[PDB]
């Protein structure tokens, strides 16, 4: 059902990342990499952003690689990294972008 | 098994690609990008590849769109796009994609 991203606990991000993901040669980790293009917590959020929150009926994937992107002291993109370094982080993962994928879909 | 990538038909590729998954802003297509580091249909490298075919319990999902891709002057990779331009394109291919990921995860 509900699968959602938030930069502050309690908000949704209404902005949808392009997202990139990696596997290790030897199958032994693995990375999700998210990018959004001016998402709606840099439009003055306006609280300090910490970390990203993948949030379903499961509970919360959380990442503290989080990076704003500036240009001339404005904020214009959030790039954030998730790596998964066992067999059931890259399952649950899986899980949420699933929920997420398809609540986030097309018009 | 429950999904697997071919390049050729019958034959499961054993590469597993890196995935760029966009969303246009509008929300009226969307595009899922794969590159493979030198796939054995590549090393192995007889039989011409004319598409890549995503292959679960429902059936295959096909793009033409497919390329060599070199470095260094060598064919040593491949580059593919698949473009969804509806709704139903796009929840059949996360359909795919999650079997897909599912079956091919972490080990030790």
């Amino acid at each position: 059902a509900m699968a959602e991203i938030q930069f502050i606990r309690g908000i949704n991000e209404e902005v949808v990342p392009d997202v990139r993901l990696t596997r290790a040669r030897d199958g032994s980790s693995g990375q999700a990499m998210f990018y959004f293009d001016n998402p709606k917590i840099v439009q003055e959020g306006n609280l300090e952003v910490t970390g990203m929150y993948m949030v379903d009926e499961e509970g919360e994937i959380v990442t503290r690689d989080v990076n704003a992107k500036f240009i001339n002291g404005q904020p214009v993109a959030i790039e954030a990294t998730y790596t998964m370094r066992s067999p059931q982080e890259w399952d649950r993962f899986i899980r949420f972008m699933d929920r997420y994928a398809a609540s986030h879909g097309l018009g």
